[PDB]
């Protein structure tokens, strides 16, 4: 099967650092140059095996011609009013990216309002980012191109769609965010730095700054607003309360669900925003996360997990601001997690639970936080809506494993309300009645019980004989909820599989506590729960070892490496993407410093000796035992992945061809392919995930040795 050889990587022998007195080599550190002539002709010559082992077998053009029919459908947002206006987004099925549409009512023709796909020939500049002026009539956006999360943020004004020449650069994080004067925008920024800013580059991003851009001047005139010169990790974003009254500043650092949150009273500025603004520091510390929902005068009500793991919302008042004093609008519930919360049509709230990780909708009383209203949905996710204050009306977008989307509508006016289907679409081809989703609960190592989706065929045997796809993420407060996936229902369909999803420690889904359940010293309950996942699929017959396909993205990816590395005989075939690989170093580069709150951080002895022991660039290691070998692996990363630098793969690759892919034993393929005009993800044009998709599958198909099933 493996008619090609490894390339020749060089190891720098001399690249030892003690860390805390354990001398760790790192012989392929010189990877972490994106912009060497070594490096690049590292890439290439990877990428000159990878791509025609992909491309080899029919399979890949049979299942990419059936995701390019399947993914052809249509695919709308929520619509949403601004001013005087609604605006929706719209891909007729296989545009590159979605385009902004803009209609003077709900009945009235619509018209393009953006359109992303004419500003690069490829789909490779993509939205990233935008808010309208409070009055709807002015319109920010940011832009990113391939795939950075670095953003170029542009105006219009909406009458017209009139390009305007204001133009921010440097924005990376950023907030947007009007003042209700419609002078001008609060924005984030970086200062200069040597080197490239374009996405290539993993310079790490440090002293992120708030400005103010009035409208109508240079980015040279904005006002510094915010700084903290002695905290370089702090990142301070900016929103207006409802009133327009106050500049509410949430002040993070690291990916906690914690912040700082000040405020600005605009009313008492001395002669408008002219400089660093009088900061009201009314919680002052990373204890605790508080979200702005509304006020009314200066009674603010947020959401918070400050005692409350599940969430809650609390009233703080500015004028009695001591915690004793604070209200329990809505308390926190023993099991199901407060996810989200909006205010409508003034004194509503809608509020929007996970239920063992499926989610609710409820209608509440701004007032007495009561409940007043269940709006009723199928089992799945929740993953648009639109509803301010002073809007009377909302929209919200339903989806679940096997149905591409609902839109409903419910119009807030009314004294009985009846929400509405607004927009559904079919996928034909795709015959929901065939299939089932269950979810089970299996005992993790330590007895914890871990939830499981579980998709297949109905009616099929578990005599283990059938190819699985078992997806994970477990970090980061994450929840992994049920979501309409085209490319995995073309592995259901047409290679005979079962999808799994097992919502592992680390995640959200079970509030704070299941977050902390997988992060810091307890990290490796992430991949015990995985492997747990893989072992509960094998015993009750879905799938078996050689049959079984694990598959996670960024923090996942790390998820899937780890595992490969401590149990390859579990797994036949791993697909990485985009993963953090190098644990012992992954702070250095872009904002990876933000990720020392999941992990810890390679300069602490206690942090370190967790790191060491599950870093999958530390822990590639032949298997002992004679009758096993790796798992088929398949990195998958993007020269602009500003997010996870794609040394991380780079690295660990070229160790995993030299330790294990030397071996006489290992016949199974360990491959990296490195995509060009791309990044972490968020705005991969149509045409890149397709070609993604494919590769995915191709290899699975190959590896496994599958039969594609028309
Ligand atoms: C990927 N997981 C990378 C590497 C590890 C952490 N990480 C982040 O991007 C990190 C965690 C938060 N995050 C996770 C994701 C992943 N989403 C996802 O893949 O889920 C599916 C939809 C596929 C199921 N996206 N964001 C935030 N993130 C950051 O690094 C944010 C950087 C900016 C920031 C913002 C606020 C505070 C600190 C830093």
């Amino acid at each position: 099967m493996l008619s090609f050889q490894y390339p020749d990587v060089y190891r720098d022998e001399t690249a030892i650092q003690d860390y805390h007195g354990h001398k760790v080599c790192d012989p392929y550190a010189w990877l972490e140059d994106p912009d060497s002539e070594q490096t690049k002709a590292f890439v290439e010559a990877q990428n000159k095996i990878t791509v025609p082992f992909l491309e080899q077998c029919p399979i890949r053009g049979l299942y990419k011609e059936r995701m390019t029919e399947l993914y052809d459908y249509p695919k709308y947002s929520c619509h949403f009013k601004k001013g005087k206006r609604y605006f929706y987004f719209y891909n007729t099925g296989l545009q590159n990216q979605r385009v902004l549409y803009v209609q003077d009512s709900l009945e009235g023709e619509a018209r393009v309002f953006l359109d992303p796909n004419i500003l690069s020939d490829d789909g490779t500049v993509a939205l990233r980012g935008y808010a309208f002026s409070e009055d709807g009539e002015y319109f920010a956006y940011g832009l990113s191109a391939s795939g950075s999360d670095w953003v170029t943020i542009k105006f219009m004004k909406v009458d017209g769609a009139k390009e305007l020449p204001d133009v921010l650069e440097r924005v990376k994080f950023s907030c947007m965010a009007w003042t209700h004067d419609g002078k001008g925008m609060f924005y984030n920024a970086y200062p200069q730095q040597d080197g490239k800013s374009d996405g290539t580059e993993t310079s790490t991003n440090l002293h992120q700054k708030l400005y103010y851009h009035v409208l109508g001047t240079d980015q040279s005139e904005d006002i510094l607003c915010a700084e903290f010169p002695d905290e370089p990790k702090w990142m301070g974003g900016a929103e207006l309360s409802d009133d327009g009254r106050y500049v509410l500043l949430s002040i993070r650092e690291g990916c906690d669900p914690v912040n700082r949150l000040w405020y600005c009273d605009l009313q008492q500025e001395s002669n408008g925003i002219t400089g660093i603004l009088k900061w009201v520091k009314l919680i002052d510390n990373f204890e605790g996360e508080y979200d702005y929902v509304t006020n009314e005068g200066t009674v603010f009500t947020f959401k918070t997990n400050r005692h409350s793991p599940n969430y809650r919302l609390i009233n703080i008042d500015f004028t009695d601001p001591e915690e004793s004093k604070w209200k329990v609008l809505v308390p926190e519930h023993e099991k199901d997690v407060l996810e989200w919360v909006a205010c409508v049509r003034s004194n509503f709230l809608v509020l929007c639970y996970l239920h063992d990780v499926k989610n609710t909708l409820q209608l509440h009383d701004l007032a007495t936080g009561a409940l007043l209203k269940i709006f009723p949905l199928e089992v799945g996710s929740v993953v648009g809506y639109s509803g301010q204050k002073k809007d009377t009306e909302i929209f919200y977008q339903f989806t679940s494993f096997l149905s591409p989307g609902i839109i409903y509508h419910c119009d807030l006016t009314k004294e009985e309300l009846e929400p509405r289907v607004f927009r559904e679409v079919t996928v034909k081809g795709i015959d929901a009645s065939d299939y089932q989703t269950v979810q089970i609960f299996y005992p993790s190592k330590d007895g914890t019980k871990i939830p499981m989706f579980i998709v297949h065929k109905k009616g099929i045997k578990l005599d283990g004989s059938h190819p699985a796809f078992l997806y994970g993420y477990g970090g980061f407060n994450i929840s992994i909820t049920p979501n309409y996936s085209v490319s995995r229902l073309i592995f259901v369909r047409h290679m005979g599989g079962v999808l799994a999803v097992a919502n592992i420690r680390g995640g959200g889904e079970y509030g704070e506590t299941w977050h902390k359940g997988g992060i810091l010293a307890n990290k490796q309950n992430c991949f015990d729960d995985f492997q747990c996942a893989a072992e509960y699929l094998i015993k009750e017959g879905y799938t078996s070892p050689k049959r079984l396909t694990i598959n996670g993205g960024s923090n996942g990816g790390l998820l899937v490496a780890t595992c490969a590395n401590q149990r390859p005989d579990l797994f036949g075939c791993v697909i990485a993407q985009v993963g953090v690989m190098d644990m012992l170093k992954f702070h250095k580069y872009t904002i990876g410093h933000a990720w020392t709150t999941d992990y810890g951080c390679s300069d602490s002895k206690q942090h370190f000796e967790w790191l060491i022991k599950y870093s999958p660039l530390h822990n590639v290691k032949l298997p002992e035992a004679d009758d096993i070998q790796y798992p088929s692996m398949l990195l998958l990363t993007a020269d602009h992945d500003d997010r996870v630098v794609p040394l991380h793969s780079l690295k660990f690759i070229a160790t995993l061809q030299y330790i294990v892919g030397r071996s006489r034993k290992q016949n199974n393929p360990l491959l990296i392919h490195v995509d060009t005009k791309a990044g972490h993800g968020a705005g991969k044009p149509t045409a890149k995930v397709i070609e993604e998709v494919s590769d995915m599958f191709a290899f699975i198909a190959r590896c496994l040795n599958i039969d594609w099933i028309p």
